[PDB]
């Protein structure tokens, strides 16, 4: 599923992501924009042979199991395929564990490079939330 901007903002809010670990909803929307362009089915192979999955490009080295990532962990206890769902629950639950990991939203390099310090509130501008 390809979400609308306000549509994804609303689902992220519904799933308790607004201000989770102190990150406003605009941050999460901005990250999703640059990670996946709001597309739940997004996948991207990394140079190290791991893969990133879903609206938040969660990586198979640490977080989910895809069956093809040597020496990896599955810290969210989920097949990476669950992260491609039109229902965002698995992605939100796993992103909560990632952002609690110690480096906050810096875990998402696109967030650090494209969202961090910006006017992220623009991402939820005009949304009925
Ligand atoms: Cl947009
Ligand atoms: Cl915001
Ligand atoms: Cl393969
Ligand atoms: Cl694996
Ligand atoms: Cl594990
Ligand atoms: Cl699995
Ligand atoms: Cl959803
Ligand atoms: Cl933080
Ligand atoms: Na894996
Ligand atoms: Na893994
Ligand atoms: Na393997």
């Amino acid at each position: 599923k390809v979400f609308g901007r306000c549509e994804l903002a609303a689902a992220m809010k519904r799933h308790g992501l607004d201000n989770y670990r102190g990150y406003s909803l605009g941050n999460w929307v901005c990250a999703a924009k640059f990670e996946s362009n709001f597309n739940t089915q997004a996948t991207n192979r990394n140079t190290d042979g791991s893969t990133d999955y879903g609206i938040l490009q969660i990586n198979s080295r640490w977080w989910c199991n895809d069956g093809r990532t040597p020496g990896s962990r599955n810290l969210c206890n989920i097949p990476c395929s669950a992260l491609l769902s039109s229902d965002i629950t698995a992605s939100v639950n796993c992103a909560k564990k990632i952002v609690s990991d110690g480096n906050g939203m810096n875990a998402w390099v696109a967030w650090r490079n494209r969202c961090k310090g910006t006017d992220v509130q623009a991402w939820i501008r005009g949304c009925r939330l």
